[PDB]
């Protein structure tokens, strides 16, 4: 399966994805990395790995749909089958999400449906849960509401901050996101026509 990874920031999840695709038994290959921002740390990881990079600055396009089309064009250029959102902070338009429905994955630093949004760790600490985690899910039009593929629970220790908690959760992210990508790219896991998750 041909995979595109969309980034906006650091990209440690990108690196974990890259490493798992170098495995001989991997069903996925990362053929292109796309960042909506220029000169972010993810582009260098992709260039160090030997993966083509393209920058599509959304602050240089008419609106959402137009900018999504510029991404879609690059995905078609590299014949992409699967899209991975690795810290990609742009809400994707209706038609884009619908075209790549059941073919686009995202990592979220909480045990969904708990703590949807931009600051899951902050929410988790404010609420006072002792167990949080991370979720890999198919991207639906509604934010963080797509079908769940994999989840891993991560303990919250007393005195935790966003710095320490995210550090611990990211260790789980680096596990389940490559694992989920493999499940999808191998055809083991797919989006069911009923809407739900289908195994084989
Ligand atoms: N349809 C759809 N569903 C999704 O789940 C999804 C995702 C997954 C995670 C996500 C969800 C919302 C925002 C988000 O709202 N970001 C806002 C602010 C970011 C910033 O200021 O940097 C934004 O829309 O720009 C950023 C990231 C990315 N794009 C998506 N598209
Ligand atoms: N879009 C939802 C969201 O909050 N994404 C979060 O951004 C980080 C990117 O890490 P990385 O840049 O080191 O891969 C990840 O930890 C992920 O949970």
């Amino acid at each position: 399966a041909r995979v595109a990874v969309l980034i906006s920031g650091t990209g440690s999840n990108l690196q974990a994805l890259i490493d798992s695709t170098r495995e001989p038994n991997s069903s996925a290959q990362i053929d292109i990395v796309i960042s909506n921002k220029a000169a972010v740390a993810g582009l260098d990881k992709a260039e160090r790995a030997g993966i083509p990079t393209r920058v599509i600055n959304h602050k240089l396009y008419k609106n959402r749909v137009e900018f999504d089309s510029a991404i879609d064009l690059v995905l078609e250029e590299f014949s992409i089958d699967i899209v991975c959102l690795a810290g990609f902070m742009r809400i994707l338009s209706g038609p884009f999400v619908q075209k790549w429905n059941g073919k686009m994955l995202n990592i979220h630093p909480s045990l969904l449906p708990s703590f949807k949004g931009s600051n899951a760790h902050e929410q988790a600490l404010e609420t006072g849960v002792t167990v949080t985690g991370c979720t890999v899910h198919f991207v639906a039009e509604d934010v963080d509401a797509g079908q769940i593929i994999l989840q891993e629970a991560v303990p919250v220790k007393r005195g935790d901050t966003v710095a320490t908690l995210s550090e611990r959760v990211k260790l789980a992210e680096h596990k389940i996101f490559p694992a989920a990508l493999q499940l999808v790219a191998s055809g083991t896991v797919q989006l069911g026509e009923n809407g739900k998750i289908c195994w084989v």
